[PDB]
């Protein structure tokens, strides 16, 4: 595989249906070393759900917590000489953010529980990882998604917080240069308007979370040594089309 | 005046220099009618500093607390039947987040108040100024910069908190656009640090000033810019539109 | 009007519904001169056209020639002593090339008219213009079209012209930018059809025009190279409705 | 290999520094057969370069010509089933195009000649070749250039053909998409201060590009269409030149 050996901790992981998941699969494949994080009441869902891929470590993260993302790295460092690629499949706000009209909606706390866990939580990530990234061809990577790029219905304070993780890949993969580790994100489409998606979107189609997971694969080997800082579509083609209505 | 009985509000004038001041200057000319924000102790210098745009009023609001958010319109509505245009012109990032390797300095705390100031308050004042703007080709208009789109030594967390802010004038775009409510960001080079740069790429070969800032917020604020909202126009001499590396200065020393 | 006394060239007027007469209102409004170019057998319908704009000139000009280009300006310059600026609204695209499936349409030479007439004339335009138009703040606006930045049915060739468009401004901005000279184009929605944009309308000639009228202006001396979309907020936003019929 | 038995169609090999060098390599690897064309008589030059490769076939391709783009298709049809991708390394422009002010050069045959070898031929190239693609999950790549978004000193009239190009690949990506087939580019950057200015602060090499255009004919990229990803240290992200100085230093 063109993972082998490479060491990967893979955030995100919460059911069968998980881009994570998808993540995890196409990694497992290319026989990456795989270890994976769980927030809150989840230990046992978790474990299970990753059994297949022979897991280094199977660790607690909840990235509102500054201690648990230290003690995170402390724990994996004690598993692992050290890390090959951050993935980073986070995100929330919450429900009175995401179900109206958006300035109806926001609410100061919403707009930063909602860019802290789905923005920061990947630089707060980089920075404890750091250390046991440098001069590998290490990696990183985020999920990201079309409402950071453009306005939408009913995606609201999700959409900004989008923008926000973007602007901070671009960031990180300035401050994480020198040390050789680079830094990308993957922009999915979804997995009810997937409708309208697989109407317009040029490849007639909803994409799945093999599309995305390989995507995701490749952007930590070292075959993509060369790009840092971009956006991935993996969206049909969802992206670079703009018609309006359908029928 | 292109702007002639408008109520506009204006935000983040600090002094001579703000780009607020050109705004103002802008709006001033073009007959808008004026009012004017003051956050901490500062109700003296900007009184004295906008008495030249005889303010219709000078009100404290400090974009942290919601409170003064609120009774800023409360108040602002004592004196004016509605409301036509917000300038929105406040950054605020600790120094702590701007002082090299972004992931040496970045905090969660940094990040947080960053974007609280810097892109929250923008749909906070969209949030209660709403009611006073609704129905009268309306306007809000929000300040910005290159580093929301693209990474750049010691600005930092500055970048992400504008990336924020541009999507939320995005989604409030799209929000108000029911009620008649056009949502503008203009972003602008720097003013007189790195301006030598930003004049030896840039297309026009200088820097802007404060008033080429501030007559095009001027005009995204008139009934001539009812047809753009969502928008991010660049006052910036040309900058973004090019794509070099390094320009090669010849700096010349004479020793006696 | 902010545009006293400036001396401004305006192409593509064909009709009392064309973007062009959006901006010659809007530009004649603001004080300005202005003077305008037509195409063939059309001087007539041209001159009856602009007649209440009081225009310096009415001048014969096919992108398409070289010569013509060049001549143009011979021959403004007989009348004016220098330029203030060019409004680029020129649009072509051979038929052939904008019904159906864009593979199964484009032609080599439909691909080399579009880029021709659509793009390159404005660099053309600018080439011949340059002299007249040297330090005095003067300005170029060209008319685009979002079909550059994202695919659509049916324009087809023409989305990759409006693209090409668009770099030329770029590069144009880079080029006559040492000129004081900036180059800027305006992104307009369509004027009419026959619910999208968060505005929830079609923007019409006049708001347009306004906007070219103030890139002409000096208030926008420090922008260039620069898009700006008058189509009520479309290019900002993502959402498609699916329209059920029962 | 992750390309085992794909069939795929490689021009603008020049030499052994050209970017479908990279590519070809990058291919062959994961298990691809690959045919080849060239212009005019380096029918032996391009035979010699790829021979490494065991050419499924060597064929001439002058994308100026109609005619010889047909005759591409013909003959490439004869050899294989269908065909899997199509990579468009093809780029030109008049020498007098590129060394100066944009507008002191650029000129009429300039502008078209340009558009047509660097941005049409791959429509073209795609037109003709569609019929050997239809439902194989197959897969087109361009190489384009950042001067395409934003302009450059002299690249002139080249970054608006890349610019038309990058557009073509949008379209031509929403044209073959109900046939399975996904349309990519590839903004290289540079094989110097690209290797000062980007995050990762070095010059990418033909390898780095020639993986990620394998990768994007891969059936790992099936949800991946009309998009522009850049292999160039991450310098496309970034705004970060800085003016350097020359001292100059004069005694009494
Ligand atoms: N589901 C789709 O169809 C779709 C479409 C486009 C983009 N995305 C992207 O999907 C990613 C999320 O994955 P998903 O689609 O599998 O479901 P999701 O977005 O509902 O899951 C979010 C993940 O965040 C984790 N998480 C939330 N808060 C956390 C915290 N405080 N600490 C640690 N972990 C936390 C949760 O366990 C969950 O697995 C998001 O980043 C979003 O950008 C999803």
């Amino acid at each position: 595989g063109f993972l082998a050996g490479k060491k990967i901790l893979i955030t995100g992981l919460l059911s069968n249906k998980s881009i994570a998941y998808g993540i995890a699969k196409a990694m497992h494949r290319e026989g990456a070393e795989l270890a994976f994080t769980y927030v809150g009441q989840f230990k046992d869902r978790v474990e299970k759900l990753c059994a297949e891929f022979n897991p280094a470590a199977v660790l607690p993260c909840d990235v509102i917590s500054d201690q648990e993302i230290k003690d995170l790295f402390v724990e994996l460092g004690k598993v692992w000489d050290g890390l090959d690629a951050i993935v980073h499949s986070i995100a929330f706000a919450p429900r009175d953010q995401l179900e109206g009209n958006f300035i109806d909606c926001v609410t100061r706390e919403g707009f930063s529980i909602a860019h802290d866990i789905s923005a920061y939580s990947f630089a707060a990530l980089a920075k404890e990882g750091r250390s046991m990234m440098k001069n590998r061809n290490a990696s990183m990577v985020a999920l990201t998604y079309i409402g950071a790029e453009k306005a939408m219905p009913s995606y609201n304070t999700m959409g900004v917080a989008k923008a926000s993780l973007e602007a901070t890949v671009r960031y990180t993969a300035l401050a994480l240069g020198e040390d050789g580790i680079k830094v990308n994100a993957v922009s999915a489409g979804p997995i009810k308007m997937l409708d309208y998606n697989a109407m317009v979107s040029p490849l007639k189609k909803n994409v799945d979370i093999m599309e995305v997971g390989n995507t995701v694969a490749f952007l930590c080997s070292d075959m993509a040594t060369g790009i840092t800082g971009e956006v991935v579509h993996v969206d049909a083609g969802y992206h670079c089309v703009s018609m309006g209505n359908v029928l």
